[PDB]
């Protein structure tokens, strides 16, 4: 909901209010 990126730098949010890192949306 806030775009301030969703965590961390490369590090989305997931739908559990957790973080995800974008290294894998990249290469998947």
């Amino acid at each position: 909901e806030n775009f301030s990126g969703g965590c961390v730098a490369g590090y989305m949010r997931t739908p559990d209010g957790r973080c995800k890192p974008t290294f894998y949306q990249l290469i998947t």
